């Protein structure tokens, strides 16, 4: 007879009351189940009854893969699916973060703090929009984002993802979500999920909730505030969120005040999808349910029952399926997990599903590929890196000549430091690999090929990483531009209670500006420590971690646009001080939140 789920004329509620009510345990079970594209088969696929596969960082088909190489590859997984009893299609997701930035060639935009610097939605909500243009060119249907962490602490290794410490900055920056997923329809309602068609993707909101707010910025770790400070300051974006229709939530590996966030029922279920009305789906994040016990792992089947319980929908295997499976499946039947519970995964599932059109084009769209690494993408992550830039000096005294904006025609300049020609080092984590990388990963433009395709051809332009202070005294250069900063990480690799960049940095800039008015760029992902670096500068530059884009860069410092950017994060002037954030009773700033100095174009 005639199957109301399959007709794409339903109502969206009515063809997921009527899938879910034909659907096995094992059916169920298995669309709650993501697993990484690492330990996928179409056997795996259509046994397991898979529900969604993921990429986590560097999870590619192969080094320098095509967008038809992953068009393939997702589409080989989609058919598996498909050829289950009831063909329910398969959602894959990715951390597209900063651009589809697994990917070779992809165009990689600046990091949230960055874009927080920019004070321009806008501007964000267009990264969104090309964004799934470049994700969807790769075949996949769902971006692990915004990260709408506030981080309050810069010692933490994700300050970098998030656009501020100011609550309200983050709220504006929401306008990712409608950039990703498409505007939801006038009179739409919040919390529920939305995703526009084919040429958009699922966004995420994560990680609820208090991420950015751990003691001493130490990732993973316990968020003590009372309910008060966590619903001012921690919460609020995630009511944004709701509003324009996110599609899921992913859960923080964070504890608040010491219950661990995967297996909080008050705030997973009472909070988000009680009180928030949120009818999207929660998803945990990697191996989140394994660490809710210590040591992780130790007691996954309590892991399961936890986090099921709490409300969890979907959960982030990402490796060991068949354990997650048996466990859930052993807890159903033994009525310690009710049928209620697993039919409201399931429900979410298929509602985020069906809302955004996946069982009406569950595979690639061959005519997408060539939106991967499109010129007018790259445009846009030119303007964003040289709206991120923050002007901190232009000139060491009041009296001096401003530096910035530097001429274009000049005898012989000097380009330098361990960030000048690093494309890796630009981009920082997140990168083609989970960590970064160094050196040339992927298609872009260096600080150094910026400076070369900006300047007159009369300009003689010299590279050097590292030079001593003579070379600088005795090489007749007109002025440098010096660029050294933080190196490349993720997650828990970034924590750092110094907050220090490496050297050589400080050295080199000293040798340069001692011999030649020098603009150093600083490379990072937060704030660090900068007083020696402000001391040897004549101008000095927080680009944070620009991107693919190099140009953006340059765009600035010769002047074919104004700065414009301004702190998004406090400044301080010691770590001894942190935390350390602007309406604090205490607040003793090197630069406040909000500072920047400003140019004029040419
Ligand atoms: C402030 O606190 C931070 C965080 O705790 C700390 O930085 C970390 O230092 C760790 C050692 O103390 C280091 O761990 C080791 O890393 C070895 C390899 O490290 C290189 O490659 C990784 C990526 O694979 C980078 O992240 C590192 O920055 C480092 O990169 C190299 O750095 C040199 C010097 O600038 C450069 O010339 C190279 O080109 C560059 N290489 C690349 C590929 O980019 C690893 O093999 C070891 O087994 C060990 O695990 C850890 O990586 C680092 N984390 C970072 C930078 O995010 C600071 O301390 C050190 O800084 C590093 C760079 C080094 O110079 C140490 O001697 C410093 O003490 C802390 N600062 C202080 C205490 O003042
Ligand atoms: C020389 O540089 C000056 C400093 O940048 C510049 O003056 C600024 O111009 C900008 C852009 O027009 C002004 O921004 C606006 O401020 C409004 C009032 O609050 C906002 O409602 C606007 O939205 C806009 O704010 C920006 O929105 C985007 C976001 O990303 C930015 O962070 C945010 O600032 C800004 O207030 C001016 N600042 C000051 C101190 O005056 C000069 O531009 C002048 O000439 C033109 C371009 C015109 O816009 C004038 O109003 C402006 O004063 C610039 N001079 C020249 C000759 O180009
Ligand atoms: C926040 O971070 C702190 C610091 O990492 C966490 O405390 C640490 O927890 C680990 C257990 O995961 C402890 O390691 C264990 O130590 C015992 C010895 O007592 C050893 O026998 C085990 O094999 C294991 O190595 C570690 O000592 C401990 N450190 C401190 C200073 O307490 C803390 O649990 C984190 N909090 C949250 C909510 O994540
Ligand atoms: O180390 C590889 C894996 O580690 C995980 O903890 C990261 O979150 C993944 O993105 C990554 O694929
Ligand atoms: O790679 C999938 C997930 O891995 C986790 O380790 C990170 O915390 C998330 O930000 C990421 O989306």
């Amino acid at each position: 007879d005639y199957v109301l789920y399959k007709d794409a004329t339903k109502p969206v509620e009515d063809r997921v009351a009527d899938l879910l009510g034909r659907m096995t345990l094992a059916e169920k079970i298995g669309q709650m189940t993501q697993i990484e594209r690492l330990v996928a088969t179409p056997d795996v696929l259509r046994d397991n009854f898979i529900g969604s596969l993921l990429s986590g960082g560097g999870s590619v088909p192969r080094k320098g893969a095509t967008a038809k190489e992953w068009q393939d590859m997702v589409d080989g997984f989609q058919k598996a699916c498909m050829s289950t009893r009831l063909g329910i299609p398969m959602i894959y997701g990715i951390d597209a973060v900063h651009g589809q930035n697994n990917v070779y060639g992809a165009t990689i935009f600046p990091h949230n703090v960055g874009l927080g610097a920019t004070r321009d939605p806008y501007l964000v909500k267009r990264i969104g929009e090309a964004t799934a243009l470049e994700v969807r060119a790769t075949g996949i249907q769902y971006a692990f984002a915004p990260c709408i962490a506030v981080c309050r602490d810069p010692r933490w290794g994700r300050c970098y993802e998030s656009y501020s410490e100011d609550r309200r900055i983050v709220q504006s920056m929401t306008e990712l979500i409608p950039g990703l997923q498409g505007d939801v329809p006038k009179d739409f309602t919040s919390g529920m999920p939305f995703v526009a068609g084919k040429n958009k993707v699922a966004a995420c909101a994560k990680h609820f909730v208090g991420d950015g707010g751990t003691v001493d910025g130490i990732n993973e770790n316990n968020t003590i505030i009372n309910r008060e400070g966590l619903m001012n300051i921690h919460m609020p974006a995630y009511k944004n969120a709701m509003d324009k229709g996110v599609s899921t939530v992913m859960i923080s590996y964070s504890s608040w005040n010491g219950v661990k966030m995967h297996a909080n029922q008050d705030l997973v279920t009472g909070y988000l999808k009680d009180t928030l009305k949120f009818k999207g789906f929660v998803i945990s994040d990697w191996e989140g349910i394994d660490r809710i016990t210590t040591p992780a792992g130790s007691d996954y089947s309590y892991s399961v029952k936890a986090s099921i319980l709490a409300g969890l929908d979907m959960i982030m295997v990402p490796n060991k399926y068949q354990q997650f499976i048996s466990i859930l499946t052993g807890h159903v039947n033994g009525g310690v997990i009710p049928m209620s519970r697993i039919d409201d995964a399931v429900t979410r599932i298929l509602r985020v599903k069906f809302t955004m059109g996946l069982f009406e084009n569950p595979y690639a769209d061959p005519a997408m590929a060539e939106q991967l690494g499109k010129q007018e993408h790259r445009d846009l992550a030119r303007e964003a890196a040289r709206k991120s830039l923050v002007l901190l000096k232009n000139g060491k005294t009041s009296t001096d000549a401003p530096l910035l904006p530097l001429p274009k025609k000049a005898p012989k300049i000097l380009v330098a430091g361990s960030h000048a020609d690093n494309l890796g080092y630009q981009c920082g984590g997140w990168t083609i690999e989970w960590q970064g990388d160094t050196g040339r990963t992927t298609v872009g433009t260096t600080i150094l090929e910026a400076v070369k395709a900006a300047v007159d051809p009369s300009t003689v332009v010299v590279f050097a990483e590292n030079p001593d202070a003579e070379f600088v005294k005795s090489g007749g250069f007109s002025y440098a531009i010096v660029a050294v900063g933080e190196h490349p990480y993720t997650e828990t690799k970034g924590d750092n209670l110094n907050l220090t960049i490496p050297e050589p940095g400080l050295s080199t800039v000293q040798a340069v500006c001692g011999g030649v008015r020098c603009a150093t760029v600083l490379i990072s992902g937060r704030p660090v420590v900068v007083q020696p670096l402000l001391a040897a500068s004549d101008a000095l530059v927080a680009a944070w971690l620009p991107g693919s884009e190099g140009q953006g860069v340059t765009d600035a410092l010769f002047g074919d646009f104004g700065f414009t950017g301004r702190l998004p994060r406090t400044w301080f002037k010691s770590v001894d001080q942190l935390p350390m954030n602007v309406g604090d009773a205490h607040y003793d700033p090197l630069f406040r939140l909000g500072y920047g100095l400003t140019t004029n174009a040419t």
